[PDB]
């Protein structure tokens, strides 16, 4: 059995994998050795410690990784580091795990020699998840995006400010809520105005996110014009894909909403040539198990394709399926996907099942 | 001075003309007689009260319209037909309103003898109001949509809903959320349990809407497989600009989410022509007084580009301005505006006040 290392394993996405990885019974395949930063277990800074590991597996975050990495390979350790964290995506000894997606990809890796592996981003995955029949059939020419983003993709205490926010949104007109006969505009007035207030906790998000939306994540890149996280659309698709070499267009508009785990992306997708809309349907369908092709009627739509239904599973519903009035090579699509598991730490789980396999 | 007669006026978007009327002082101007349909003030129901009017101004709603109009226009009634509901909108005989986008279509249509002026759809207006010069210039081949709509579009009892949602997903976890130490996993749980409970009120929306989304607002249309509501994208927009022989393709998804009062709308704008950036700002920035760009930074897309920022405002800013991965011709823009003035009674306030003058 390979002795596997975990760092960050108490953090949010950690945890996630920590729970994940207990319901699927994946400790009963390794060896397990805890780390901790923590002075108050073996520390996470302890070079000679981790050099004794044949994998490692981190959701400490960026600030670790960019310190304890580069010491580690300067001993000359020719272990697996699995990340979850951002930091190494972009290194070109560094394959983006996908797996049901990228599967050929990360093979072709494990006998080229590549021994790092980090997960990818989480509208990205979550979008391949949703239509990567559609990618595998070569049948994408571009794809412009609107993503509809939860507060987890920001962090646990971003989660707790939007609860927070709610909550004194509702608060501020309870008395007015419970009759029936009150003027609505009244009330409006009144949540406007607390939203507004200067006690109104907006110190993770810097602005409202409770009864608005933020159209910005992550810091401006000055030449293109696009924030870090639209960014990852073009970058990461196609290093994920392995079409570095000819690089299919997806870029958009990246959207903080209020939502605590879903990540939700409407598509308006180029197909390279014209096909049926039953074909299409099937083709994304026959792509994984986990994909789920919603048809395009209300009750059903209102009941399956939205954060409610979707958060805490591994299911990735698309819909709102049907060909858009600029051309019949024009496709409509809507995703809803859980953005810890698909988008953090599910696509982590399954490469270390591989390594310790 | 002209006998105007007012119908709905009591309702919300009924009361934020009124409201609106009364702090232009447009009363000054004009003889109001206003209507009610209750039997506990005119009757909004005889027809021959009616009749002695210049103006019907009605915000009443689809119902209203469709049995008192057609009967009051059978007396041979000369006067004009100002309505806030979208029932008149598709006929020969109505021009759908919006002057400081189609002012030369409205002069046109009172010389030609056109006696019905209808308001036009939220999401169209709103976004005729942001990229209005793009229009004008006949710089645009097409725009993919993706909306983030507000619980008014819906109405009253909606608005009401989304609250006693936010807040029922807040009190679930009141006193976790005091504790800084607890869980944030466990957090989400209790909150997604509130949210699929039996007792959590989704009657008005079918569906939860705080914490969540619904990407479905009204009937389908089998036909395109659009939604009545997205449909209204490609319909109205070319009946607003007289484009119904050479229409423009407006098309997308039309997604609600939990804000208030303030549609959002995030474009994909292919243009005909590529032109610099730098041109495209002072374009759309020039075409009306209430359009406002918004430069592509941080901490002003934070405090500017919010339903926060503009609600209750005639203000209707545009940000997120940048050339997309597909090309030059390819424009990126996010817009915010609000849904009751400039998406429902602001328009008929401003027809209104050309009719009197």
């Amino acid at each position: 059995m390979k002795n596997v290392g975990f760092i960050g394993w108490r953090g949010m996405v950690g945890s996630v994998l920590m729970d994940r990885m207990s319901q699927e019974n994946d400790f009963e395949n390794l060896n397990p050795v805890f780390f901790t930063t923590s002075q108050a277990l073996k520390s996470a800074f302890d070079i000679e410690e981790l050099k004794k590991l044949d994998i490692i597996v981190t959701c400490q975050g960026g600030d670790y990784t960019n310190e304890v990495y580069p010491k580690l390979k300067a001993t000359g350790w020719d272990g697996y580091w699995v990340d979850a964290a951002s930091a190494l995506r972009m290194k070109d000894d560094a394959i983006i795990v996908l797996d049901p997606v990228n599967q050929h990809v990360i093979s072709e890796g494990l006998k080229k020699g590549i021994k790092t592996f980090v997960g990818g981003n989480c509208t990205v995955s979550l979008m391949l998840m949703a239509i990567g029949g559609l990618f595998e059939k070569d049948l994408v020419e571009w794809i412009s995006v609107a993503t509809y983003q939860a507060a987890s993709g920001a962090g646990a205490k971003n989660m707790r400010e939007l609860l927070s926010q709610m909550g004194l949104l509702e608060q501020a007109v309870s008395s007015e809520l419970k009759d029936p006969a009150s003027s609505i505009l009244d009330i409006e007035r009144k949540v406007t105005a607390k939203m507004r207030a200067d006690n109104f906790p907006t110190d993770n998000f810097g602005a409202a996110l409770g009864g608005s939306l933020i159209p910005w994540i992550d810091k401006l890149l000055p030449e293109t014009g696009q924030t870090k996280d639209e960014w990852k659309g073009y970058a990461e698709t196609n290093k994920i894909l392995g079409l570095s070499d000819n690089p299919i267009p997806v870029d958009g508009l990246c959207v903080r909403i209020g939502a605590l785990r879903c990540h939700s992306q409407a598509f308006t997708i180029k197909l390279k040539k014209d096909l049926p809309l039953e074909e299409i349907e099937q083709i994304i369908a026959s792509h994984n198990e986990w994909v789920k092709v919603i048809p395009n009627d209300k009750e059903i739509t209102l009941r399956e394709l939205t954060p409610a239904k979707v958060t805490g599973t591994l299911s990735v519903p698309v819909g709102r399926l049907r060909k858009l009035a600029m051309g019949p090579e024009y496709l409509a699509a809507f995703t809803v996907g859980d953005q810890l598991l698909w988008g953090a730490a599910e696509p982590v789980r399954r490469i270390l099942k591989q390594l310790v396999a």
